[PDB]
């Protein structure tokens, strides 16, 4: 679920999503797992430094002659993950792709967040 | 890892990878969720009563200006499930496909595992 | 009591009074259990990303020949909650109704915390 | 859910309704928190020394864009409560309030169980 | 407190009463501990099998040069005990006296309560 | 039993006897609850900064048809306590009084023991 | 002592008395072990659906000579039990037999408690 | 069962059966509880310094229409105790006696375990 | 030393100094105990939604013939707390008062910090 | 509180104020923390070899529209200690201070407790 | 009481009676303590391995003014030891005396049991 | 040893010596059990409130073919007790006496001692 | 690692970098522990009120004859640390020096973060 | 430290001081343990029936090439006894020597401390 | 610390140090990490298999506006190490460099130490 | 008695004697602390790295009025300590001083133990 988890920047929501933040100088990359989701049930938002992903998987359907012997996939239906990134991004620029159940989000830093070098002496 | 689970049914391997099993009354359907798995890069075997799947995802490549400041997603690359099916299935009439992530394989049964129906008087 | 509690958003106070927060793109609903309140002593307040709501329910009052022989009603007669909300609000286009001891307020989400969509190529 | 609570007086049900029983030399009254029931699903019946409040609340409703990020409001939906009073009531006379959520039942007792004093000398 | 006990007979109430009950073959004897109360000030109350007591004893008074150093007394004022008793009394011929703040309570039984002898061979 | 009890002032003694005491500038004031205890039963000594209260309570006597079915009663009957007292007293101007099972004693403090106030600059 | 014990039927009492109880259609009947109890002894009282059984057996004697070195033998020497039966019974009609230090009570159900048949279709 | 106690003396067996051991000068009691027990079916043995009891006492019997609804009467039918004595006794001199379920043994002592007394100077 | 405590507002700090904050709908006050600092040792400062109190009490100094047998006061000389208040305040407007060892600090809130009212239908 | 203390001087009394004893050769210094506490509420009595202070403090009064959202002060109003003092002092001669809530007492020794020097060999 | 002790030997009874036992070649000497008992109250008898004191001390005898404000000597009255001896005594040439309450047995062993010294080579 | 014990009253010393406090109107009695004690070894001194009494007990001696195969006598030589007495006493009035291993002491109370009697109106 | 840790100011990253922050009036100090860090290997940013610190450590080489028999000195090569900074700073004229293995950066406070000071009257 | 501690006579005080305290019949000697304390650094004082030692040792001085690589003496400097007394002493009769820094006292007990005999009848 | 650690080589001291150690076939090099510590202010001294480091690391020096907020810098100034080597050392030709905080010493082994090759057969 | 410790050094022995080692770089500094131990009884030996102390305090003599009511001082006469030292010291060049019961030895170090110092470059 990871109803709550904080190490600077959190993270909400219900369901089973792993998630992976990669942060550059220049942009912050956000990586999640959505196995047998739909291209088309995805909704993706963002402002400021918060991301929105919601997503909806259908549930094994089986004939009534079948029967789920056993079962290792979670069957919840509605998931969502609220992000609160660590920088403000641009989101009038932001990217996604969506390959083999991979979400890849390319969010770009506001300026008001990118970091400027200090000098040593 | 799910390095030992049995219910009747043996699943043995390394790696994440859950699996569903669908028993119905002349075939075997196996889900498995492979997200970010490319579908070339997926051996499948069977024979007798067990079935192999052999999976490897890429890692995660990052630039030198890029950094993992967060991560869900787990890091091994080399995955396999080894399934002992309940049924003894016939290999070269089974059928697999492969759509967002998820591995959907149908084995239909041999004739010497269907059950016959019993009558009550 | 509810002193502290915090999932991404903030809830303070003393008393008994739970709450229910509701989320849409465009607003924020906000639902409070005020049983035995009226309607004329809640003070509603907010600005910014914070609400408070202020209540004093009156004691029972009994006669002198009456005694109270079982009681699980909570007796205290201050209440209230201070809710920090994930998003800023537009106070000044907030709306409130009271029925049946429940409070309902429906908070519109400032523009720049209005999220935009993402396309996914 | 009070499933079993005896002090000499009996409460059992099903979900969330705090009770207070106050009694007179003449009658009883019972105050009964019931927050969010309309006045119309509330059934309320009395014979003999026992008290039955049946009640149903409708569940919160929300739109498709809406979700709840928070919640302690409980949401079971038939509740009710049957409580053995420690006197003999004339369930002809009562009479009933409901407002702002508390329903106030007043109960006369019978004649059989209105004490008489005893003289100290 | 005696808040509840049960030994085949109850006790409720609130505040320090010690109590004895004692069993005769006509008659039921109730004694009752309660020193700084005024005579005035006791409402005794019976009907069917359960006997009703009430007290209220005046506070510890002290002038503004004074203070309590130790104080093993009990501080409360409205004092009280409901007791069930195990037969049907004839509460109109009931007698009470007070001395030396004992108060001792004589219930004659109903007819109906009065046991009859069995005989053995 | 209170068999030891020091807040820098001491109680011993045998059996159930509570004791409030209350020291002001002049006096000392001891109250002691002796419920059941006749006036005459009751020896009150007092010398320096020690008192003695003895007293004998007579045993609940019953009928041979009587019984007691339930006794919170204590059944000790002789009953002592021996109190140290913060302030050396005058026993030849001290004075007592019984009334509802209540001992009230009043003990002038000597003169030696009357403290004298100091002044702040 | 069995002080309280609740099966839907009450035993209270003091001293060591087993008890049965076995249920007919008609009747109740009571088993008692009063072992070294006189017949004269026993007092047996009955009315509407409870029973009294009161006992004394009289102490072991011994000589200035003599002493006991070992005794499993409880000491006590009056015992009674109240039982509150399931049905109400008719104490006029009721026997009792007391052989070999074993009383057997036969007590018949009034018409109000002796169960219909209900038929089955 | 009381299968083993050694306080110098031994008592083994099974079944219930409390008994009390008195030593006199010149003889031994030995008093035994034997409730529900026939004269006839008591075996009672002795030789040297030990003594044998045997007893049965018969099950209690119901009708098919009747049911045992409450049992404290232990179940067991053959009950024993082997009682290894302090003293040697003569048995052919001993007598027994059975009333209201209770045996009473005399048992004379040898004259090899007759103590003599010490005179002091 | 109530190094971090968190309620929605932090106080983080080193030493003995209890603090209250009122907060009003126009302003804040805080109260601060600090017994024995002299009214030039304490540094005040403020800006945003934070407050700093910097104090420094004298040691107790004592004579070479003196020592002190018992101290229950504090011995640290450097104290200070940092405040993160609930609302942005007006630090050019805020008074301070130092009475008997009592800071009472009085802070102004910002206009974007005022809450403004919800009117309920 | 310091209900109770003894390091062989004792302190007794309810509240918060902490106590430091100095010790010299000629005279005892107590300093006594009382922030908060006006000069004109302070009760300052000692005789022989026990001091007894006695202060109230001002509760924190709030206007209706002010609310106290956090506070460690201490609510009680009536504080004292009584402090049995190593020595006998001379009260005729004491003297006290109060700057900034401290209360500095000075006792004069009597001359039957001021020390000897013994000189050594 | 020293209920059961066995270390070889056995020593029973009741009441505090200290023993030591002396074993030489040819006799057991036996030490009892006894203080308070007069000499005309011991019973001393013996016979083969086994040794009986039995003695009865008057109890503390108090006038009416007179109370026990402490006490840590035994109330017991009636005490006696049963001392299972080693070795086979000789009661007829035993002797005993008593002084300042202490009791010293004298007990020849028989001839059976005075061990014969065995060479070693 | 009994090395500290309070009760109002001290005792200490090393050794076993029971000791029993007997407090009149107008002596203390003091009642020490010293068996095996001789008359001639006692030290016996009193003032004030304090009592000491010094004994010492010659050890169990033994000859070389003896030895001690039980023993629970203590076997500390040098036993002393010392009292500090409830009352004053007159010691130059004390008295004496030593029977069978018991001291009975006899103290008049000083006039400061002796108790008053208060009259209750 | 100091994976999460929060004083009001926020210390993430990964590896081994003590920290410590020193704030003055007008400025912030940080101060890190950097041992066998080159100075060309340092990357420093900041903006707003975070500062990040990066550096790589070169490992311990050894040659093929040489072993680490003993090491205390963590391995890991990449280390980070993200400080969140209590106040706003202005990053373009920070200054570092790098001494010993110590990194030392001056932070100026901007002037929305530098506090006013409070007169007290 | 032996900060409290008190078997009828109380030592307190700070620091590593051994004392052994012998009792004769006509005075006290207190031994004190003082290593490393010179003798004019000793202040010896008594009344009454308290006794108080001060002492200062010097630390342990090292010159700035040495360093303590081990150490099992204590590191206070100042140190005291304070120790009451269980008689009254003569403090202007009393002597103190000083040897390999063992402090030894003699104190003369006063006369109406000095305890009387009892002759014994 | 490290106060003591044995793996067959011995380190002792005080403070914080990290310690790798490395055994080449020739020599032994050690590496210390020192951030902080002049070079001037570091002692080297060797001899047979032990080798002491001895250093001062100055203080955090701070201007009288400024406070460390935060530190987790351990702040002990006097810091050494003794490590005993698992080899004898030639000395004097042994050599140290200090750069960014690190020391390292190689030793070379003497001729004692080095090992010579066994040829397996 | 520190029957055995090691920090790299060896302190063995039995009694109460606490030691300090300091450590120069030409000598080692034992203190140990002799409280009560003339100066003739001590046995100092030394040899290679090992160091001896013995000695001998004489017991605290008492007349046979006299006792000793409390004792902290240890009673053990005789007290040993071997220490190893880190260094072999020179045995002919040692001295030691004794003053108020404190011995002091100053061993030169050995020129083999002497270390060299390493340049750093």
């Amino acid at each position: 679920t990871m109803i709550q988890s904080s190490t600077g920047i959190q993270i909400s929501g219900k369901g089973f999503m792993p998630i992976s933040i990669i942060e550059g100088d220049q942009h912050i990359k956000v990586i999640a797992w959505l196995p047998g989701v739909n291209k088309e049930d995805i909704i993706l938002n963002a402002v400021g430094d918060t991301l929105e992903i919601r997503a909806k998987r259908s549930p094994l359907m089986i004939t009534e002659s079948e029967r789920i012997i056993y079962s290792e996939i979670p069957e919840e239906e509605e998931i969502y993950r609220t992000i609160k990134l660590p920088a403000t991004v641009k989101e009038e620029n932001a990217s996604a792709k969506f390959e083999n159940g991979v979400l890849s989000v390319i969010l770009p830093k506001a300026e008001s967040s990118i970091k400027k070098g200090i000098n040593i002496e």
